C-alpha cells in the first residue's frame, strides 16, 4: 500500500501497537559474541542491546578492538550510517579512535546528557573554547572551536588533532536538544529541519566516512533518523515517489543493527514524518 493511506488503515483501528509487533518477529537474528565476551562487559550500556559480528565497527588497537557499534549499509540509496551508544566515562576515548579511525565528518547527538533525572552518556565534548580535552591512553586531543544555539538544535565546530602526526581535522556536532523526556514530538517538524542541516552539512556524502549517530542506547531516536533519512532520499530517485515500502527498509536496516525503533509510537512517528518531507522532496 500510499503510506499515507495505511497511517490510516492502522490509526483507525488502532494495530499501531501490533504491525510493530510483525516488525519484532520478523526481524533478523545473528551472532553478536564479541560483545558477550566477559571482557567486553564493562563496554556495553546495557546487555540486550549489542551488535552484529558481521556488521560492527572494529577499532585499530589490537589490544582490544571492541566498540558498541555497527555499520548499516543501504545499497539502492548509496547512504551509510555509524550508528553506536552513547559513551560511557570509560569509552570517551574509545569513541574518538573510532571517529577519526573510519574518516567521519559529523557526529549526530539525539539526546541530553541527563534526561528523566539519569545520565544517559558521558559528556564527551568540551564547554569552553579555552578548555580543551584529553583521554587517557588515547593520543587525541578535541577543541571547541564555535557553538550556534538555536531554538531547537545546536551545531558545533569541533577540531580533532592526532597528537603523534600532528594532523588536525574539523568534526562538526549535531545535536537536537529537544526530544521529549517521554513519548515523541507532536510535530516533526523541527526533526525534519535538523536533518535538513546535516545533510546540508555535506556530512552524509561519499566524500567522508559515515556519519555518526547516537542516542542513549543506539537504537530508538537513532533508528528514526536513518529510516527517515533513507526512506526520503528513495522518494528522489524512484520514478513513483509512492513506492517506497518503510516496513521493507526498516527491516532491512535492522540486517545490520539490532532492534531499531524501540516502540510502536516511535514507528508511527517515523511514518509521520516521511509523509511529511514527502511533500518538499516534491518542493
Ligand atoms: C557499563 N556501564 C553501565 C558503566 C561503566 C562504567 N561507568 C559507568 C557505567
Amino acid at each position: 500500500m500510499e503510506m499515507e493511506k495505511e497511517f490510516e488503515q492502522i490509526d483507525k483501528s488502532g494495530s499501531w501497537a501490533a504491525i510493530y509487533q510483525d516488525i519484532r518477529h520478523e526481524a533478523s537474528d545473528f551472532p553478536s559474541r564479541v560483545a558477550k565476551l566477559p571482557k567486553n562487559k564493562n563496554r556495553n550500556r546495557y546487555r540486550d542491546v549489542s551488535p552484529f559480528d558481521h556488521s560492527r565497527i572494529k577499532l585499530h588497537q589490537e589490544d582490544n578492538d571492541y566498540i558498541n557499534a555497527s555499520l548499516i549499509k543501504m545499497e539502492e540509496a548509496q547512504r551509510s550510517y555509524i550508528l553506536t551508544q552513547g559513551p560511557l566515562p570509560n569509552t570517551v576515548g574509545h569513541f574518538w579512535e573510532m571517529v577519526w579511525e573510519q574518516k567521519s565528518r559529523g557526529v549526530v547527538m539525539l539526546n541530553r546528557v541527563m534526561e528523566k533525572g539519569s545520565l544517559k552518556c558521558a559528556q564527551y565534548w568540551p564547554q569552553k573554547e579555552e578548555k580543551e580535552m584529553i583521554f587517557e591512553d588515547t593520543n587525541l586531543k578535541l577543541t571547541l572551536i564555535s557553538e550556534d544555539i538555536k531554538s531547537y538544535y545546536t551545531v558545533r565546530q569541533l577540531e580533532l588533532e592526532n597528537l603523534t602526526t600532528q594532523e588536525t581535522r574539523e568534526i562538526l556536532h549535531f545535536h537536537y536538544t529537544t526530544w521529549p523526556d517521554f513519548g515523541v514530538p507532536e510535530s516533526p517538524a523541527s526533526f525534519l529541519n535538523f536533518l535538513f542541516k546535516v545533510r546540508e552539512s555535506g556530512s552524509l556524502s561519499p566524500e567522508h566516512g559515515p556519519v555518526v549517530v547516537h542516542c542513549s542506547a543506539g537504537i530508538g531516536r537513532s533508528g528514526t533518523f536513518c529510516l527517515a533519512d533513507t526512506c526520503l532520499l528513495l522518494m528522489d530517485k524512484r520514478k513513483d515517489p509512492s513506492s517506497v515500502d518503510i516496513k521493507k527498509v526498516l527491516l532491512e536496516m535492522r540486517k545490520f543493527r539490532m532492534g531499531l525503533i524501540q516502540t510502536a509510537d516511535q514507528l508511527r512517528f517515523s511514518y509521520l514524518a516521511v509523509i511529511e518531507g514527502a511533500k518538499f522532496i516534491m518542493g
